Formats: C-alpha cells, sequence, structure tokens
C-alpha cells in the first residue's frame, strides 16, 4: 500500500516543469502517474513548485477543509499549477483531459510526523 504522503506526491507534484506549455500535458501526466488505471480519475491538479515549497504550506495559513476538518492550509503565495479534467470525448481506457494552467494559492490537508500534505483540498 502507498502511504498518504507518497500518494499525494505522485498525484500532485510535478516540479520538473515550470508550467504546462501544451494541451497534451494532462493526457501524458495522468497516464504516467498511473491515474488512469482501471478508470479515468475525473479531476486532478499538479503543482509546479519544489516539493519543499509544497510541504512548507503545512506551516502556513490554517484554514478549514471542505469537509470541515481543521488540518488544512492555504499557501501564502500563488503557485504554478495545472488542473486536469476529463473531456466529453473521454472514455476509458481512452481517457481524455483538458489542460488548464494557472497560478493560484493551493490548499492542502496535512498530517503525521513529519507533518506533510496528504490531500489536495482545492486552490484559490
Amino acid at each position: 500500500k502507498e502511504t498518504a504522503a507518497a500518494k499525494f506526491e505522485r498525484q500532485h507534484m510535478d516540479s520538473s516543469t515550470s508550467a504546462a506549455s501544451s494541451s497534451n500535458y494532462c493526457n501524458q501526466m495522468m497516464k504516467s502517474r498511473n491515474l488512469t488505471k482501471d478508470r479515468c480519475k475525473p479531476v486532478n491538479t499538479f503543482v509546479h513548485e519544489s516539493l519543499a515549497d509544497v510541504q512548507a504550506v503545512c506551516s502556513q495559513k490554517n484554514v478549514a477543509c471542505k469537509n470541515g476538518q481543521t488540518n488544512c492550509y492555504q499557501s501564502y503565495s500563488t503557485m504554478s499549477i495545472t488542473d486536469c479534467r476529463e473531456t466529453g470525448s473521454s472514455k476509458y481506457p481512452n481517457c481524455a483531459y483538458k489542460t488548464t494552467q494557472a497560478n493560484k494559492h493551493i490548499i492542502v490537508a496535512c498530517e503525521g510526523n513529519p507533518y506533510v500534505p496528504v490531500h489536495a483540498d482545492a486552490s484559490v
């Protein structure tokens, strides 16, 4: 089994690129990060910042999570991110995604020791 921290890293970290400069970015990333196995993950965000920068959010602005829990944090600064969302033409195993690059504040849920991100709770 994958640890919560490791899963967050695989699903949401992409520090190798400063931004998604192609419409095929999501199709490639969703496939390579294994998010289209057995089924197409409907929505998923990738953050283009260092892992250290994202982990640091766990000690930044404490905010409520969508579910009401209180272990969520909002990044003080905006970050380069790419949102991936299935398109109408998407049909597993032939998943299709729209790539939307943007700069926004990320919101993550943190847990453990070390206290690190374990869930992506949107972005502002």
